[PDB]
């Protein structure tokens, strides 16, 4: 065994199922899970993740 889940479930619609259509994306910050899908993002980005709260926490000192 590696892990337990830490955060490995969906938060729009509770699914902690990582497939290709709805791969649930982790956050950077603090570890939010959400399908790109289902936060409404075209495709997985280069780097990771940010939420709303976490762009816009790293987005202050830039
Ligand atoms: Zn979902
Ligand atoms: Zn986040």
């Amino acid at each position: 065994q590696s892990l337990i889940d830490e955060d490995a479930v969906c938060s729009i619609c509770m699914d902690g199922e990582s497939q290709n259509s709805n791969v649930i994306l982790f956050c950077d910050m603090c570890n939010l899970a959400v399908h790109q899908e289902c936060y409404g993002v075209p495709y997985i980005p280069e780097g990771q993740w940010l939420c709303r709260h976490c762009l816009q926490s790293r987005a202050r000192p830039a």
